[PDB]
């Protein structure tokens, strides 16, 4: 499924992701639209074979089982297909793992490189939220 702007803002504020450990709502938008363009059957290989997927662009190397990333982790606890489903619920309570484990926002790159330090507000603004 390919969310709308405004669309995905209201499924991530009812998911709890609103100011979820100090990140607002527009941080979390502008995340998925860098890293999959809102797409949640967004996959992307990486060179140590690792894939990251869905709309969030969750990595295989700790996240989810893809049953391909040798000596990977599966904190998540759920196959990496789950990550692509059009209902964002696994991607919202797996990256809720995420950003709680020290390192923020900063574990995506995409936010870290283009929504980080910007007017983030500007990505929920006009939105019936
Ligand atoms: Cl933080
Ligand atoms: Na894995």
């Amino acid at each position: 499924k390919v969310f709308g702007r405004c669309e995905l803002a209201a499924a991530m504020k009812r998911h709890g992701l609103d100011n979820y450990r100090g990140y607002s709502l527009g941080n979390w938008v502008c995340a998925a639209k860098f890293e999959s363009n809102f797409n949640t059957q967004a996959t992307n290989r990486n060179t140590d074979g690792s894939t990251d997927y869905g709309i969030l662009q969750i990595n295989s190397r700790w996240w989810c089982n893809d049953g391909r990333t040798p000596g990977s982790r599966n904190l998540c606890n759920i196959p990496c297909s789950a990550l692509l489903s059009s209902d964002i619920t696994a991607s919202v309570n797996c990256a809720k793992k995420i950003v709680s484990d020290g390192n923020g926002m900063n574990a995506w790159v995409a936010w870290r490189n283009r929504c980080k330090g910007t007017d983030v507000q500007a990505w929920i603004r006009g939105c019936r939220l």
